[PDB]
């Protein structure tokens, strides 16, 4: 009934992938209980830091990556949801279901990656466990893992970055090509597609 219809909660930042020093490591900044409460109100007062955020809904958890002042993630994780912020829910400024892409304004305190113009095919994928996986670019939006591993290790890392040797953002992790449960290649949203969407 109309009086009963509920509203989906906001995406909530629950942690980050720390790439500050020489050792990548995941940090949690908000627990389950706090995440639930923040998703309902859309009011997140936590300080935000870094380029790669760990984000959650009531049912999913994935990554979001800041590039050129926009926090990017995948549509199949975020849908059309708002993101929580200190002043309330923030509406998406980019939504493209054909690209599996959404974006909000980068939160205050975050840092943005620079789009890559190197043209290099030696990439690095950052997972939600702070694993840095070498990936060879095989096309406009595909890349192969130098060391294949079960898809279990990539699950929950959509929205994470593929980086060039210089640490520029080359793309956003979107999907995994699996053979008998082994991820041999990944699909990503090229940064050029982000720059065109912008
Ligand atoms: C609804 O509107 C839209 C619009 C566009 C759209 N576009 C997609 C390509 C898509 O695909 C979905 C989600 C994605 C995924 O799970 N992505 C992760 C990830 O981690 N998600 S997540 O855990 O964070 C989660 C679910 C958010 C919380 C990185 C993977 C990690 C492990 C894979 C797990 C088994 C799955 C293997 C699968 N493979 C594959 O589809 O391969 C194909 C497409 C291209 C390579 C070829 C053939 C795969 O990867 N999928 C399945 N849904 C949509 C939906
Ligand atoms: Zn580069």
């Amino acid at each position: 009934h109309m009086a009963s219809m509920k509203k989906k909660g906001s995406v909530v930042i629950v942690g980050r992938i720390n790439l500050s020093g020489d050792t990548a490591y995941a940090q949690q900044t908000r627990g389950e209980e706090g995440c639930q409460e923040t998703s309902q109100t859309g009011r997140d007062k936590n300080q935000v830091e870094g380029e790669v955020q760990i984000v959650s809904t009531a049912t999913q958890t994935f990554l979001a990556t800041s590039i050129n002042g926009v926090l990017w993630t995948v549509y199949h994780g975020a849908g059309t949801r708002t993101i929580a912020s200190p002043k309330g829910p923030v509406t998406q400024m980019y939504t493209n279901v054909d690209k599996d892409l959404v974006g909000w304004q980068a939160p205050q305190g975050s840092r943005s990656l620079t789009p890559c113009t190197c043209g290099s095919s030696d990439l690095y994928l950052v997972t939600r466990h702070a694993d840095v996986i070498p990936v060879r670019r095989r096309g406009d939006s595909r890349g192969s893992l130098l060391s294949p591993r079960p898809i279990s290790y990539l699950k929950g890392s959509s929205g994470g970055p593929l980086l060039c040797p210089a640490g520029h953002a080359v793309g956003i992790f979107r999907a995994a090509v699996s053979t008998r449960g082994v991820a041999k290649a990944v699909a990503f949203i090229p940064v050029e597609s982000l720059e065109t969407t912008m």
